[PDB]
């Protein structure tokens, strides 16, 4: 049995901004998946909101740092077969940098934790690694969030290539969430539940073709 | 549906001490306790080898402060109907304080930190809590254990009553891990495969309760 | 006898322009705001030169987080009546971030600190809480101030609105500072005595408000 | 006007060992100092439950380590003529290490971090210090105290005179607690009103001689 | 014999743009010092890759802000007679800030704690400080370096002339890295071998005087 | 040109008890490595006083914890062909807890840290690793390193043996440096000038063994 870790931002916790609650279990990308895969895999969701793939973040009860973080996550989840990362969007906000460069490099430092990892117990291949653009910013009138994300929108355009780029040069998986999901102008970043079914049923056959099935 | 989130070191991550690896999935006390409550409940495993209640430990890659990390944890994975700690263990090494007492004001820290957690959506009410007093440690040849956790089979015996008069205080749950299941000499702290199981069985009546089933 | 914390910045030190030293005593907004109430209340003042509102600055002597820092800060000082927020002018700093949207997010996560604060002993009423917008930054001559707020006269004179409304948002009071002092030319930011004395006098009708005397 | 910061531990912030609740403001050892100096100074209490002279604590929703808040503290109260210290009951925890020797190396390291600040305005001369053991643990009934502070009273009992020649050492001023004042057996650890009344009066002469009154 | 501290990121690491390795001994600037000061002095290398003055950066395997380490690097090396300052190159990073003014507070702050830091022997004398601008960046058509270094050609032209006053303020000596050497266009930021080389033997003269041969 | 590290406390750094400054630069024992190697090899001293194997102390003006800090070491210093490790005198203190095993462990933190370091350029060879026991401790009049110390005559004398079934466990090199060197009783724990000469002498054989010359 193949074990999956899902390392995500809110749009893998499954951000529900119609109602501003969480989408249910078998709308999560991640549920969508395991459903897909069933029993030959065991599918674990690590999604935090706002978190960044490695900056620091104090305006939550959390530490929203992605790569502070993701040795932790790794230890308790190993051993694993997969990492599927799906992160960047939070990234987007100035206050944190607002660089789809800077997302790129923090993407590239999680690879390289996982890779670098003192796994629990001995273990003799890395994880394959998965990278996943997340769906891009959309406009929105929500003048918080616009605020919070501001020049976020064409930042994000650029994280699909970029990320592509990446996971070539690290040999890492690559699927752009943005090839089948939109964001919503609620707020700009989130994914309504079809929206976040769609990314799960996407991945189905990258995963499938990293995991040997 | 009722959410359950496990909270613990080792004992919940399944260490096979025979094999020096992971139990199977089926075997971990979490998944145990899933198949019981089935499609009521969706149960989130989240056990880290060497975690404890409250206090920093540096030896491996990852942050074993039971305190520091439970937020993130929290925030992760809410909202939350139950949340079921089984830590102590770790807090019987010398290096880290070795005492039963220690461990008890470590779990009353964390209890204080589900009830104060800011939640990442609004939330009416507190989830319930279950303290779990884990299966006392017993004597083992191996010396490296031994010196690891020298004085512990005395201390990790009063877990039980400490953690039983803390949850009376505390409005929380108790189960006595102890009561259905034993260590393992083979290292002194670890559960087999049927030791792990059982433990999963015996919380089916609490939490069922805890949970209006 | 009401206890209120005052907890800001330079500001609220009493930062001297002029002499680059400290205001008397007696000329700081926390104690001209004691003597308006006289035995009635105890005011405690903590103003931290350079505190920003929820971000790191590791350029003195100090932790100039002030979300990081104000647990310890309500945990000694504790049982409060009134906590009084004065922050945001070093947040208007490019390298903090530069944005007046990411103040008041800042004060927000301030507010939540101090309503899910784990009293040293038990409560169990909640502090009222003030929220001040401080005076807003001006013009100056001074070419290292000038450098080091490169854009925020535009941004502060935001803070007030954007305070106001997440005043209304949290059930917290609000004072506009501005609207009874201003900053000095000499370098932009900080308030000569008398402008220092004037934050304190206007605060004492919805301080009393909020005490009920 | 000299100004006086108070560095201190529970017996500092106040603590009731029955009401299990705060002294009132006038029965606390700095109000007693200040009332007895009148207005030659200005003494600014900064005591925190639980604070170590040097060492983590995470049991409480603050950092408890002296050491690592002390900087915060002296530059936000900063300029200062005299800093007394209060601690050490706190480092006889065997979590913490229980030692006498361990505390009073956490004393020094206090005494440096003084010595060594950097002031937030431009200051001449280092502030005075005054290292004051507090009163030693007694014997209790109480069973949570006597576990939490096992070993305690004759370890304890060593801080006078480490304490005594450490100043000597530094050029600190010195004041044994224990001689004007006792613990009470409630719990072993903590200073009824008169007690803690009573240190505040004790300090007054030798505050004075060091501040030339 | 006079001990010499060279502090600085990876132009003192020496970075080759090409290779993408390190230059060899002789090639970097330190080495290039020890061989003009010879048996007079004994030059300490500590160049790591990506410092920066006084910001954090999670990006690698380690900790990449200067202020945080540079105690436990002074405290490793003591007793020094020279701290030869060479960052902000890093700084020009937008994602740490991007400001030549940020920069120099960096600096300011590295100044400071050389200043105040408490040595491991008895010590009467401060070290001597050297601050070192870094030669500026360059256009390049490597467009991750252009993406990461964004802005940093107008800034870093900026860093001289701040650093130069800084010194001045602080009785400091200075160095325009730039007066003697070239960054590469093959990425805008490093310094080929004879560049670094170069940088050694145009600080030997001011060493020297620094430190009176 | 071999390049090694030399990873270790103030038997490193070259504490002289009798003058309590700093051994002469050719008598510490990097020094007199280098001298053996001669051009054949570049040694680097990295000793800093109280540093211990993986556990915080904040005692200094420093960060002491070996384990925190030897990833920013290791990358400064890159590339390396052999760390020399000679840590385990100050984990022997009870306050840090003054265990053999503890210490064992602790090294065995930090030869992980070495092996799955991310190396700054690529590598793609990893580095040897020589496990030094320091000369145990001995017993002293000094009271004050009595008690910082008390009970580390015999725990220390465990060192050797535990270090050596580790370094054959991880395939490292062992050498035991009390084979050749012995701590003075000034204070029990430091060496003076011959006996850490003794030391860089005593290694110069598996030095080169492992170096290959």
């Amino acid at each position: 049995m193949k074990t999956v870790l899902c390392y995500g931002d809110s749009l893998t916790w499954g951000y529900d901004a119609t109602g501003s609650g969480r989408h249910a279990l078998e709308d999560r990308w991640p549920s969508v998946l395991q459903k897909a895969l069933g029993s030959d895999a065991h599918v674990i969701a690590e999604g935090l909101n706002g978190r960044t793939t490695a900056y620091d973040d104090h305006l939550a009860d959390c530490d929203r740092n992605g790569a502070r973080v993701l040795p932790t996550v790794l230890h308790t989840h190993a051993p694993l077969d997969l990492i599927v990362f799906m992160l960047g969007s939070n990234d987007m906000k100035p206050i944190i940098h607002g660089t789809a460069f800077g997302a790129v490099k923090g993407i590239e430092r999680l690879v390289n934790l996982v890779r670098r990892h003192d796994w629990p117990t001995e273990t003799e291949e890395g994880p394959e690694i998965l990278i996943v653009s997340p769906p891009p910013l959309c406009e929105t009138a929500n003048s918080a969030f616009a605020a919070m994300f501001a020049g976020g929108v064409e930042q994000s355009a650029m994280l699909a290539p970029l990320y592509r780029d990446l996971a070539d040069e690290l040999d890492c998986g690559f699927f752009d969430g943005g090839s089948v999901a939109r964001t919503t102008p609620i707020d700009g970043v989130h994914l309504d539940a079809e929206n976040t079914r769609a990314v799960g049923r996407g991945l189905e056959p990258v995963v499938r073709m990293m995991l040997g099935l």
